[PDB]
């Protein structure tokens, strides 16, 4: 090469190196002005990204702007995301009307008077895995023995997923969610799809409890929804389930360690709890991987032009950042208003189980101020492994250490 390599399609995804802040290539797109921006994915596609928040909002809610993962022109941000692409879509990748015919099979499980009414079943699943992590005395690896068991458990509950099985589907989630090929990321899957038929033959024999049982015996019984999907729809609860809050758990606690005034001012004022997790959600925003779309028509937006067959990306991280919607929005404020921040979404596809992830890190944050407030990192900052920006955000290992008493 000899000529300048600047290019007005950066490379997309980018790489956290604080996990707590924008890639500089994200914070360069924060600043550039318009809701839009060109970027070349992983195979040289182009595509647009949003990086402004009302825009996000608006586009979110562009019926233009399809979910459908199987399309030719979706963008695929990683060799191992044509995984989810060339296999039969849980309703996440379906546009209305036949997603919310599918949505409204699950939405039962997700109701506020449900979701509060598993508060002590949180709390019991938060403080077990807790006392057997203490009990097991410092040091410790806060995800394989906390930040994933509990909402593992509580999710398992909640569709009738057996826990016994917990290692091999806990194990298969890690691979099909991380995988740098597509073949690693296909077996994962299909791991998990043979499980999850087993499953439902296993319910064909026995009517099980949660939500797969209740699917198995009325919807799969009346034809409303098929074999595959079911098997789909289970994967994808089951694996958002617990690797999202998994995620949040993790880099919550690396953050709040980096803002020991507020995580002080946080342990003073139990109140405090529900803004500091809207907060934390905004701020960390850990599933940019969940703002794909195709546009099926041109759309024009704010003086630029989404041509038919465009992929464009909802990058959430960034528009949780923008300054004209939260006051100093780079700097983490348990006290400030977070509403209307991205981390979830926004419009039909919004997240179904924000608030059962609000619970359990409101019972997290809790239950660790409560039984471990001396709980410190076992190694500094930057020597963590974050994931790269292809994945949902967090570490793989969080060794974490605390003074031990008795
Ligand atoms: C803990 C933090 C969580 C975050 C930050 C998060 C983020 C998101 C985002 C951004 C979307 C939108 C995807 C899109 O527009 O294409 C989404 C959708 C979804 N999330 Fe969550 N999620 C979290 C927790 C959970 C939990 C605990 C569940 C439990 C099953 C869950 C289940 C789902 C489902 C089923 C959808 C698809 C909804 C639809 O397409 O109608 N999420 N999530
Ligand atoms: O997007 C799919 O189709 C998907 C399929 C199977 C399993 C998980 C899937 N998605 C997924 C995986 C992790 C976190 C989130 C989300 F952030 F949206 F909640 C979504």
């Amino acid at each position: 090469a000899t000529t300048p390599q600047t290019t007005d399609a950066p490379a997309f995804p980018s790489n956290r190196s604080c996990p707590y802040q924008l890639p500089d290539g994200y914070a360069q797109l924060r600043d550039t002005p318009g809701p839009l921006h060109r970027v070349t994915l992983y195979d040289g596609r182009q595509a647009w990204v949003v990086t402004k928040h009302e825009a996000a909002r608006k586009l979110l809610g562009d019926p233009r702007l399809s979910s459908n993962r199987t399309d030719d022109n979706f963008p695929a941000t990683s060799p191992a995301f044509e995984a989810v692409r060339e296999s039969p879509q849980a309703f996440i990748g379906l546009d209305p009307p036949e997603h919310g015919t599918r949505r409204r099979m699950t939405i039962s499980e997700f109701t506020v008077k449900r979701i509060k009414g598993m508060r002590p079943e949180v709390e019991e699943v938060v403080h077990g895995f807790l006392d057997e992590m203490l009990a097991a005395g410092p040091t410790a690896d806060l995800v394989s023995q906390f930040a994933l068991p509990v909402p593992s458990m509580v999710i398992c509950r909640l569709l009738g997923v057996p826990y016994a099985d917990h290692e091999f589907f806990q194990d298969a989630s890690k691979r099909l969610v991380q995988s740098t090929d597509a073949q690693s990321a296909l077996t994962a899957r299909n791991d998990l799809a043979g499980y999850l038929d087993g499953l439902i033959t296993q319910f064909q024999t026995e009517p099980g409890a949660g939500l797969v049982g209740a699917l198995v015996a009325d919807q799969l019984a009346n034809g409303e929804i098929d074999r595959e999907e079911l098997i789909s729809t289970a994967m994808l609860l089951l694996i958002a389930g617990h690797e999202t809050t998994a995620s949040m758990t993790s880099l919550s606690v690396i953050t709040l360690l980096d803002h020991p005034e507020q995580y002080a001012a946080l342990r003073a004022d139990r109140s405090l709890v529900p803004g500091a997790v809207e907060e934390l959600l905004r701020y960390l925003a850990i599933a940019d991987i969940a703002g794909g779309r195709v546009a099926t028509a041109d759309i024009e937006v704010e003086g630029q032009l989404i041509r038919a067959g465009e992929g464009v990306i909802v990058v959430n991280s960034i528009a949780n950042r923008d300054g004209t919607v939260y006051e100093d929005p780079d700097a983490l404020d348990i006290h400030r208003s977070a509403r209307h921040h991205l981390a979830f979404g926004f419009g039909v596809h919004q997240c179904l189980g924000q608030n059962l992830a609000r619970l359990e890190l409101e019972v997290i944050l809790n239950a660790l101020m409560d039984r471990v407030p001396t709980l410190r990192l076992a190694v500094p900052v930057e020597q963590l492994v974050l994931r790269p920006g292809t994945t949902i955000q967090g570490v793989n290992e969080l060794p974490v250490t605390w003074h031990h008493h008795h």
